[PDB]
């Protein structure tokens, strides 16, 4: 039994992965404590974990959980259709600047919470380094909740966030890595100054320090990047971090499931549906599909309507819906992607940005779904892909087998043994 201290970035994609892993570790009678802003306190307490509040005076205690990222996606909607290269400068770097802003707000509050809680182990799900964790003198694990391609970074291996593969021309890979290094210079220069001020040595190129203890990620064995070598050094693969139960209301009348017809979950994640004009175009196409859609309509749900073959709400109980659908249309977010495979569902992937491009490429390359650019996909492409995947028995059988493998995985038992050994070695 041990006290495990979880520090997630203040967004669904990080918090849900950490809740998933916390529930799995609670099974072994470990006590999991979360450091989050007040608005995230009751949502996490609904899973019966203890919360330590971090102050963020830039966000109200009672702000809607979807407001912070919804307003971001709304403000940057014009970048969501651009090439991965154009997105890097215009969207991903601005996105990382928001991660750095939050890291600077929480970092000064973590050392006192560590002294007061005295955890055995820290688990962080963050895209940038926390000096408070590096300098804690306690064992800490970095949790990757995004697609894991960046953990494989090195010679010959394509960089993440561009949908590239082992088959990409070396010239293109080299060009992308040079572009990323040039593009990140000023952000890294400013970030490193902050690290040095707190007595932390910067990384040569990254602004997120890999744990010298262990680095855990969430990706099915069947999908992992074995073509780029084994599980990377100091890394540990869990097949999934699915929270099996979700406390949220369904979000609409359950009687919808009594309507005859194949059921499709349409969800661009916790923030992507804040691109209202995109949601309107896609819903217009899906309105012509002779199936039934359940739609995660997002922060601006009140600004657009669904046609008669569809039901939707601001935010859905996605765990309750997934076992009742035949197909998922999503943005390639890593939680939604692994949740859909966990329940044996094929997927249509419509990547918006970042690691989603890699999950779109992975769905095509592993023949478990179809991927298109959401702002470009034609009515014919989208309607035909839906009928294709619903009717492809071989592909449905492959996705069922991946779900079986994910559910059969014992890797949580090995993970628990490794963390117990890590705590003993450093005592
Ligand atoms: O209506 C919704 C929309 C999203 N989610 C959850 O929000 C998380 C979104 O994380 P993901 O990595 O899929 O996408 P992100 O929103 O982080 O890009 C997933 O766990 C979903 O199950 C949900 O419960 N209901």
């Amino acid at each position: 039994f041990m006290k495990i201290f979880f520090i997630p970035m203040d967004a669904f994609g990080h918090v849900n992965a950490c809740i998933g892993l916390a529930r799995m570790l609670s099974e072994f009678e470990h006590q999991c404590i979360f450091a989050v802003p007040k608005r995230w306190c009751k949502p996490i307490e609904e899973y019966n974990f203890k919360v330590e509040i971090v102050k963020d005076p830039t966000v109200p205690d009672d702000q809607d959980l979807q407001k912070k990222n919804g307003d971001f996606v709304n403000r940057y909607s014009h970048t969501l259709s651009k090439t991965p290269r154009e997105q890097f400068i215009e969207l991903l770097i601005p996105s990382i600047n928001r991660d750095i802003h939050y890291a600077k707000i929480i970092d000064g509050q973590i050392p006192t919470i560590l002294e007061s809680i005295d955890p055995d182990l820290i688990i962080i799900d963050f895209y940038v380094t926390l000096p408070s964790v590096v300098n804690s003198g306690k064992p800490w694990i970095h949790l990757t909740s995004c697609n894991p391609l960046n953990l494989y970074a090195g010679p010959n291996v394509p960089p993440s966030c561009f949908g590239l593969s082992i088959d990409t021309d070396p010239d293109t890979v080299i060009s992308y890595k040079q572009f990323i290094a040039e593009s990140m210079k000023d952000v890294k220069s400013d970030f490193d100054e902050w690290l040095v001020s707190k007595g932390v040595k910067p990384e040569p190129f990254a602004i997120s320090k890999s744990s010298p203890y262990l680095n855990v990620y969430s990706f099915p064995s069947d999908l992992d990047y074995s073509e780029f070598g084994p599980v990377p050094d100091k890394c540990f693969r869990l097949d999934h971090m699915v929270r099996l139960v979700q406390e949220d209301p369904l979000g609409f009348d359950e009687k919808f499931f009594d309507r005859p017809g194949k059921k499709i979950l349409f969800s661009l994640g916790s923030m992507g549906a804040a691109d209202v004009e995109l949601m309107k175009r896609l819903v217009g196409i899906l309105g012509k599909s002779k199936h039934l859609f359940i739609v995660s309509k997002g922060l601006f749900h009140d600004k657009y309507e669904l046609p008669e073959n569809m039901i939707g709400a601001k935010f859905l109980n996605q765990m309750a819906i997934l076992p009742r659908v035949d197909l998922v249309i999503h943005h390639g977010g890593n939680n939604t992607f692994v949740e859909s495979l966990y329940f044996g569902k094929p997927s249509i992937v419509l990547p918006l940005f970042g690691d989603q491009h890699d999950n779109g490429r992975r769905a095509e390359d592993k023949k478990i779904g179809r991927s298109f650019r959401p702002h470009h996909v034609t009515e014919d492409e989208l309607l035909m892909a839906i009928d294709e995947l619903l009717n492809d028995k071989e592909l449905n059988n492959r996705v069922l087998k991946i779900g079986e493998n994910i559910r059969n995985s014992k890797s949580i038992d090995d993970f628990n043994k490794k963390i117990e050994e890590i705590i003993k070695v450093h005592k």
